[PDB]
């Protein structure tokens, strides 16, 4: 057991091994806080996430276990990976706190904004999402503040998950999940990618809605109102009656909206930003789109090892989720 030390940052106590130094706050929300730091065992910059009161409720405890399990499993160049996990506790009996560590990579709109760099950035997002989806995980939260990039334009997907330069989750959300239209699939995340790629091409947020009603209004102005075939798939009656009450909107010509852009970029956006999630392109199909010809390699776009989510079905007490989390802390082995 290393020697720990204590300090207070923004009214939050941090008790961490002495190898982690110069802690500097990055972000904070209801569920936790993140600091940047230097790891003197390696000479590298890291980020440390402290969960707020991880075992104070069932929701907290199960979220804590969910995140540690998933982060321990993620082993992909375009997804966050876990360098370390630790607790100042010396026994289960005083286990009250959880800290997670990753290498510090840091979007904020990589040096130049060329079509080449948009290609590479969106390519890496799709490559990481193919991996995440193959583990039967839906991100649900994709947005520019959940992407990490370095000076070489390499990118990783993460999820702060803190309930935190303003970037609203709703701006990048697919309408079927934002408004509980229907049972939704993994391509909700592809909608978010389309929104991100559009912003990289135009310099502005595609759909900056101020609430869910305005968000839907902005979306339908581009993609048009649902026709009769999709309305029949909107199984929520309240949502269907609302949409049918609206002034109908035509689908816009994307070549005019994104004037000046690579025609292959426009075509890809046309396949991502479609209301019908049965027709929206998947991450693996998008990787094969001609926009990515200079990066796509179907032999270097790997999938995840199988990921056991049977714990999600279990209805457990705080102290049981706590014990399972402690098991996972104790068994962690840092990568090479
Ligand atoms: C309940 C819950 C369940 C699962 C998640 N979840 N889901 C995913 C997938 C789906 C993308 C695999 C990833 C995560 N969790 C995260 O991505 N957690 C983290 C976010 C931001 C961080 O640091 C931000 C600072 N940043 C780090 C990179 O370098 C630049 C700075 C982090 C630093 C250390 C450790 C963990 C961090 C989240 C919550």
């Amino acid at each position: 057991r290393p020697t720990f030390y204590r300090q207070e940052l923004n009214k939050t106590i941090w008790e961490v091994p002495e190898r982690y130094q110069n802690l500097s706050p990055v972000g904070s929300g209801a569920y936790g806080s993140v600091c940047a730091a230097f790891d003197t065992k390696t000479g590298l910059r890291v980020a440390v996430k402290k969960l707020s009161r991880p075992f104070q409720s069932i929701i907290h405890a199960k979220r804590t276990y969910r995140e540690l399990r998933l982060l321990k499993h993620m082993k992909h160049e375009n997804v966050i990976g876990l360098l370390d996990v630790f607790t100042p506790a010396r026994s289960l009996e005083e286990f009250n706190d959880v800290y997670l560590v990753t290498h510090l990579m840091g979007n904020n709109i990589c040096q130049k904004l060329t079509d080449d760099h948009v290609q590479f950035l969106i390519y890496q997002i799709l490559r990481g999402l193919k991996y995440i989806h193959s583990a039967d995980i839906i991100h649900r939260d994709l947005k520019p503040s959940n992407l990490a990039v370095n000076e070489d334009c390499e990118l990783k997907i993460l999820d702060f998950g803190l309930a935190r330069g303003y970037v609203a989750t709703r701006w990048y959300r697919a309408p079927e999940i934002m408004l509980n239209w229907m049972h939704y699939n993994q391509t909700v995340d592809i909608w978010s990618v389309g929104c991100i790629m559009a912003e990289l091409l135009t310099g502005r947020t595609l759909f900056p809605g101020t609430d869910h009603i305005d968000q839907l209004k902005l979306i339908l102005r581009l993609v048009g109102t649902p026709g009769a075939e999709l309305l029949k798939k909107i199984s929520s009656e309240s949502a269907r009656n609302y949409i049918q009450s609206l002034t109908q909107m035509p689908k816009m010509n994307f070549a005019n909206v994104f004037i000046g852009a690579n025609p292959l970029a426009v075509d890809l956006l046309e396949k991502m930003l479609v209301l019908d999630s049965d027709k929206r392109i998947t991450a693996a199909q998008a990787l094969a789109h001609a926009y990515f010809a200079q990066y796509h390699d179907p032999d270097d776009e790997p999938v995840a090892d199988p990921y056991d989510q049977s714990f999600e079905s279990r209805d457990l007490l705080i102290d049981e989720w706590k014990s399972l989390t402690y098991d996972e802390v104790i068994s962690f082995v840092p990568p090479p």
